[PDB]
This record gives C-alpha cells, sequence and structure tokens, in this order.
C-alpha cells in the first residue's frame, strides 16, 4: 500500500549523504521524510557483523567484542567485530576477513542472516549477522595476531557468553563505554532464553 | 587516548543533521569523520527507546510481539521491535511503556531497563534504551488491544513465539519482501544459541 516516489538529494559526503524521501502513506496522502544513506554500497548489503563465539575446552564460552573509539559518539563503544563489504566480496568472507583484521581470530562460519536493517526510521544501513565459532584450541588461534588496516585501532574483549548481560553492565557501570544494540540485544536474549 | 577535536555542522535537515568530525587518532596524528546525528536529542539520555515485549498468557507460549511498518529510509517494510524517539522530560521507561501501547495496543509492566546503548556507531550518535516490559495477556486490559498509531503511524502487530522466533522470522522473510531489524535478529539468534 505504501512506496517510495522520489528521493532528493540533500548533501553528499566521501561516505554518507542525507536524502529526502517522497512516500505515499496508505491514505493516498504524500508524506517527507529525511533518510540517510551510504555512499560505498554496490553488495547484498553495507556491512557484516561477526558473532564470534570462542570456543576452549574446560573454559566458559565467550563472545569476542572489539572495543572501537567512535567519532559519531564522541567515545569507545564495544561491538561485535564488523566491517562493510568490499565490492565482489561474499558475506561469509568479509565476516572471516573482518573477524581475522580485527581479533586475530581464525574462525568458521556457522550461519548467516538474511540483509538486517541497522536503524531503519534513519538509515537504509543494513549487514549480514554471522554466526562463527572460534577453535580456540588450535594453534593458529593461540596468540592470535590482529592485523588492523589503515585508521582502525581496536581492543579485543572476550566476555562469557553465560553471563554476558551482567558483564556488559558492569564495563558501562565502570568504564563509561557505550554497548552496541545488537550486541545488548544478544545478551538479553540469552538471559531470557527459556 | 582518543577525544574529538571539533564538530562541523555540513547540512541540517528538520530531524537530522550530517557533521564533520576531526578528533584525535591514538597516534597523535589528527583525521576526520562524517557524522549523523538527530536535531531531536535534548536532555534525553538516549534519543529513543526499543521495548522487548514478552507477551505471557495462561496456557500459551510466550511471544515476542513486533510490528511491521513501512520504513522510508528502507524504501520497504521492515519487522521491528515496537520503538519511538522519547519526548522531552519523558523518562525511558515512560516513552517505552506509551510506545508500546501506541503501536500495538498492549499495556506493559516494565521487567528491566538497558542504559543507552548504540543504534550505528559508525555512522551516527543514536542511542536507545531498551526496555523489557512483560504483558498479562490474561489481564483484560489486553484483551483485544487496539493500536492507537499517530499522525501518519500505520502499523501491523505481528506477536511470534519465543521458543521458535528465528525460524518464524526467516519464515516471514522467506514468504515476502520484508527485513528484519538487526537487533530483533540478533535477539532471535541468542534465543537458538543459549
Ligand atoms: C517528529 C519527528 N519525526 N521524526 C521521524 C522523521 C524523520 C527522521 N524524517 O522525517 C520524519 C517525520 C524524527 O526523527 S522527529
Ligand atoms: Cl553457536
Ligand atoms: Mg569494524
Ligand atoms: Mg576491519
Ligand atoms: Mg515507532
Ligand atoms: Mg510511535
Amino acid at each position: 500500500k505504501q512506496y517510495i516516489i522520489s528521493e532528493e538529494l540533500i548533501s553528499e559526503g566521501k561516505w554518507v549523504k542525507l536524502e529526502k524521501t517522497t512516500y505515499m502513506d496508505p491514505t493516498g496522502k504524500t508524506r517527507t521524510w529525511e533518510s540517510v544513506k551510504r555512499t560505498t554500497r554496490k553488495q547484498t548489503a553495507d556491512g557484516v557483523a561477526v558473532i564470534p563465539v570462542l570456543q576452549r575446552t574446560l573454559h566458559y564460552e565467550c563472545i569476542v567484542l572489539v572495543k572501537q573509539f567512535r567519532p559519531p559518539m564522541g567515545g569507545y563503544c564495544i561491538e561485535f567485530p564488523a566491517g562493510l563489504i568490499d565490492d565482489g566480496e561474499t558475506p561469509e568472507a568479509a565476516a572471516l576477513r573482518e573477524l581475522e583484521e580485527e581479533t586475530g581470530y581464525k574462525g568458521d562460519i556457522a550461519e548467516c542472516s538474511p540483509a538486517v536493517c541497522m536503524d531503519p526510521g534513519l538509515s537504509n544501513c543494513t549487514i549480514h549477522i554471522v554466526t562463527v565459532t572460534i577453535n580456540g584450541d588450535d594453534a593458529e588461534n593461540a596468540r592470535p595476531k590482529p592485523k588492523p588496516g589503515d585508521g582502525e585501532f581496536v581492543e579485543v574483549i572476550s566476555l562469557p557468553k553465560n553471563d554476558l548481560l551482567q558483564r556488559l553492565d558492569a564495563l558501562v557501570a565502570e568504564e563509561h563505554l557505550t554497548v552496541d544494540a545488537r550486541v545488548y540485544s544478544y545478551a538479553l536474549a540469552l538471559k531470557h532464553a527459556n
């Protein structure tokens, strides 16, 4: 019933644009929206984010997260490894690459989501959430070498999956980090399950 | 180590602005970033709220109440937790309970409320509180609930069993063109992974 009639460029940068979208609401009334897009995307989606399950025997499973200064937030955020999918890359390979670049972890794909929206009231940005396990007992993951590209500065933080929500609350409580929404959402459902 | 140096306005819309952010990188080098921000955020601890509404109902499996709406930035229908912006002076819990009633008709009870969490921190400063709310579906208030959508709001309620949420979401994505929100998908993945 609803649909786009037109888009108007308001402002373009090297990475992000701001558009004015005209849409038909369901009553047959024309309406406007200020919408944000990435300039970079071709791709099944803009990005991937990796849920990395570190499995070591005789240890808790951990979820592997990254801390990065995020200039939009003006502070440090805890997030799932993530980055944009390069032209002609597959969502899975982007996942394994970014996981390796940001953590040093060599991992295995378990499952891959369809494209999911990041903030659909504001942007069109989408990602593939890619669940990956990490055999933490394999010698290649024994002393993992994070290979950040230019401009990235990433600290790795592994947290036990069985207490993930409580561990994140402590980090917010004490470190004044911002936790990412998808991460928090995952941590919550761990608690809410069953 | 890192911190903001200056933020220069690039373009201001009615509800969204683009900014050129200058920050210090952790090598002591000045770098810049293009940032998206809302123009609405006042004293609100976050821009918005999203509600994780657990519909509880005697001799029913617990459901997660979701909404389906046209999202202009996306040019399509999206499945999301109930959500809205926090009004000036409104508490996040108060906004969650009001947005949930407006969008679904259900009258909830607060369970918990997150710190402010970042929506898409490589692109924006946007934050939310993720507020968990239980709905007593046995209560007669919650019997045949009527959405009260505001001006230009057109919302469909989709209640899906917690114990089968991801497969039920995958099923809906299978049968039509629509995107699942990443926080909903993340929570559905954690329910499978626990
Ligand atoms: C009132 C508000 N409405 N919105 C949503 C919106 C956006 C984004 N562009 O057009 C509209 C309308 C806010 O962000 S404050
Ligand atoms: Cl797993
Ligand atoms: Mg990244
Ligand atoms: Mg990277
Ligand atoms: Mg809403
Ligand atoms: Mg609303």
